[PDB]
């Protein structure tokens, strides 16, 4: 599986002025190794993203609507993102899940009408505290992706990331070790392949979205069932580079 | 009060070839009598309406969240739109409130947040069914207004516009009357009044957000406390200019 980060900048940065220096910065960057790098902006600086940003990486979205278009005022559609020539959403980030209170059946909605439509999705999964605390965390973990197998079209599980996000460790006072982070990918793959079958398992991308930073990609990158990542704050400094050059260590 | 008309593309149209054509239409309208006019589009089609829309109107983001930038993945801030020297959003319109479930303490955030941020708003406000058959549209009306007025700073009432919709009907099998319009607006004038005092209830523009089009416009200008119009589906085709130019009607 060719190992892939996302960075998604969430939203920031506040202008349009730093959103073209960082993209400058990325345009310089040199990889190594072999990776797939998709960049996720806020949507008023994605027409920018889309025109200025290295050709070798993809340009994606970090949310839409379920529709094509219509009466939906504040929301942008798949139409709309894919006439600029963008190719990737993220859908079901824990912020929006929990902030933004989007639930399963709105977001498997969202996967649906995506693939259908011919995009590709980093879509996130992820239990919190309570979850983590009682040992119920495959459990949890196992109801989301079972909302999200049957929107997969056929044929479309090569268009599929999915991201784990460890929410349990996002502003609780816990933080997760690598081997947290590799024994949940490890979940998410085994759920795949009793669900769907071991090919599509063995095929799909399975992200670590918890905390990445020069100081731990390598590590996380070296256990065997994390594919990659959903990077945060480092998406927006140069240290990006290094956890995208990560790859060197996944085999 | 100068006569004020938002047209709201909401989510609309599928394309920015399709943006670029209606601002193309837009540019050629010959605008008649007095009339403030704002344009509404989705996040990504901003800039290039930013760039390409006639100087002597203004563009608006449909929504905005309530910071300036952070871990709000999906989410565009009022300095992203600000950065592209864009001066308006649109706040509470019925399809956010309903469908993405945003409350009146959110709206109320939002507002304070974009107006001590040089924001001007477009804040929406407007009765259900239930209350509109109880005859407790005042009553309901005032609640949510009286969320907002908190919310706006000292001297910043010059940057507010409100629109009341008449969500009662609106996909309920009811219509609303011009009666029913310069009724509500004076409601909402009157509540202005009584809680924060004449002088800003004469100043605030209030517009009516039901279904405006070329064959009521005219009439619907006319209403005393009528100022102007949010439109929806008519913002996307050429009867939005007979709608602008319906201010010559409006004393
Ligand atoms: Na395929
Ligand atoms: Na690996
Ligand atoms: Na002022
Ligand atoms: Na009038």
């Amino acid at each position: 599986r060719t190992f892939f980060v996302g960075g998604n900048w969430k939203a920031n940065p506040k202008t349009v002025e730093e959103a073209e220096k960082l993209i400058e910065m990325l345009n310089g960057a040199k990889v190594e190794g072999n990776v797939e790098v998709v960049v996720a902006a806020p949507f008023v600086f994605l027409p920018t993203l889309q025109q200025k940003l290295r050709k070798d990486w993809k340009v994606s979205a970090e949310n839409v609507f379920t529709k094509p278009n219509g009466a939906f005022t504040g929301e942008v559609t798949v139409p709309m993102i894919k006439s600029f020539g963008i190719e990737w959403t993220i859908l079901g980030h824990s912020e929006r899940r929990d902030i933004l209170k989007e639930d399963d059946e709105f977001l498997a909605a969202k996967a649906k009408f995506a693939l259908e439509n011919g995009m590709k999705i980093i879509y996130c999964c992820g239990e919190h505290l309570s979850e983590r605390e009682a040992g119920k965390a495959s459990e949890f973990v196992s109801a989301q992706i079972e909302k999200m197998i049957p929107a997969i079209p056929a044929g479309k599980w090569d268009d599929v990331v999915i991201a784990y996000e460890p929410i349990w460790a996002i502003g609780t006072g816990k933080v997760a070790s690598t081997q947290d982070a590799q024994e949940m990918c490890k979940v998410i793959r085994d759920i795949l392949a009793a669900k769907v079958g071991a090919d599509i398992a063995n095929k799909v991308r399975i992200l670590y979205g918890g905390s990445v930073k020069p100081n731990n990609c390598n590590e996380l990158a070296a256990c065997p069932d994390v594919d990659g990542f959903l990077v945060g704050g480092a998406s927006l400094e140069p240290g990006f580079i290094n956890i995208v050059n990560s790859n060197v260590h996944s085999k």
